[PDB]
Order: structure tokens, then sequence, then C-alpha cells
């Protein structure tokens, strides 16, 4: 069952491409920085004058310990852009689930 | 009107196929602990069985109160697909006055 | 400040659902023409809830509205009077940190 959680990190950036999107989830994953990363396409309306482009919503499960790292090293593969950074803080998981995600960094 | 909230809740979780997460999102919305649930496709990446796996998988997000909260995951743990299903919830910080209380009514 | 994460308090999130990608289309448009969001992404969902006490499942489009917490009020104040549906969902959730640049573009845009 459920235990509240203050250090479970959900780092959600945004790339152009889906071929981008596909490599940064797997280093991040085999760099240890996250265990476990999710790709959405979305449609984003933004001032940049208003523009409508099709990107990919990447969502990367990590821990307060990895964060910085994480999102450096995320840059440093897209160092042109100013992309989407975001970070939301969950307040509960289960005991089995964040004893997973801690070992996979 | 907006209205500053900490007894609502929404619980992440991730299925194989569109009819797994049909079925899951019916039951626990007809077991009266969720008030909705969404459902969105995405590609997942992650260690896993000592491998970097790339799977295909449906997003769930399953909208509740606190008061539901602890049933729904002790539900959710003997209907998931998964041995070990993610879960991950997350807390608004706020809703309006008549979603709030849309929320609420529909688990009374 | 691309590299430099930061804590961040001002930043919201607000989360609806509309039933056509049109209408999720004309919406995100009008909230940044009128500078209520800096970004506002759509994403293709189905949902499931009960209706006139029926399962229904319906495809929708998931909106996700970028602002601030000065801008908030008036974001769903306008959205109650713009969106198609008689009670729209809105939740919103406030992200915790974000990069220096992204936060600073954010609030440049409002």
């Amino acid at each position: 069952s459920l235990i509240e959680t203050a250090d479970l990190r959900l780092l959600l950036t945004t790339v152009s491409t889906e071929v981008e999107a596909q490599q940064l989830a797997q280093a991040a994953v085999e760099a240890g920085l996250a265990a476990c990363v999710s790709i959405t396409p979305i449609q984003s309306c933004y001032r940049w004058a208003i523009a409508r482009e099709t990107e990919q919503q990447m969502s990367f499960k990590t821990t307060v310990e990895q964060l910085d790292a994480l999102q450096q090293w995320l840059q440093s593969q897209h160092p042109y852009a100013l992309p989407e950074c975001l970070v939301l803080t969950p307040i509960a998981s289960s005991v089995a689930y964040r004893d997973w995600l801690r070992s996979s960094l």
C-alpha cells in the first residue's frame, strides 16, 4: 500500500522529434539519470508571434538526488534549444515502486 | 471560481494494452473508487530484468479523493496486469468549486 | 540559465478537457492571444466516467495551460466564459522547479 513521498520527481520536458525522444530516453535510463521515461505526442501553441508545433512530451521518473544532473545532461543534448522544463513532486507512491525507482539509479 | 484544494488526488499508472486500460478504468469507476479515468497512448523506456526496454503502453490517470485513495490502490494491486505497477500520486493545488464538488459527489 | 534548475512557487499548470480538436485548438490559440497562458499543449485521450448513471467512454482532448499564479484566476474565469462544457474539468498543478531560462521565458511571455 501507499507511502507518503517527498524525494521522487517527475521531470517534464519537450523535444521536437520522436527520434530524439527515443534516443534521450534510452541514454538517460542507461546512464542511471532516470528509472523510466514516457513519451507522448502533443500539439503546442505558444508565443515565440504565435506558433503551432507538434512535439514530444517526455516525462522522466527520478529522485531529487539525480534531478539536477538529469536536467543538465538533457540540455547538453540540444544546447541550441530552450526546452520546456517543469518538475512535479508526487505526494505518494507504493513502497514497491518507490524502491524499484531508487534501486534503478 | 477557483478554490485551493488539498483532498483531491491523481493516481498515475500504466498498462500494456488499450483493452486492459478500458477494463480497469470502467471497473474502478463502477466500484466507486475513481470519479474519472483518462487513458493516453505512450511509449516507455525503463530498466527491467537486467536490460533497457522500449515498449508501447497506456498511461492512466485516476481522479479520486484522499478518502478513496487507499482503497483504489489496494484494488488496483489485486486487479493490475503487471506484477510491479507504476504507482505515482499527484495532488492538485486548486480546482473550480464546481469541479471539486463534482469529483467528491461522484464518490459520495 | 539553460543548464540550471531553480525552485519555483509562482508557476501553474491548468488541466481541462474538451470534446474536439477544433475546440482545443481554438481555445489554446485564444488563451495565448489574450496573454492568459504562455503555452498550451493538447493531447488526444479517452476518458471514462459515469454520466446519467451509466459508465461512458469518450474521446476527448486533454489540455495543459502553462501560466503564472498572477494570471491563473483570469485564465479560469475566462475559461468558464469560453469553455464548451457546462461544468469543465479544472485541475491545477504546481511545478516546484524549472530551468532559469524556461521560467523567465514563461514570465516574460505574460
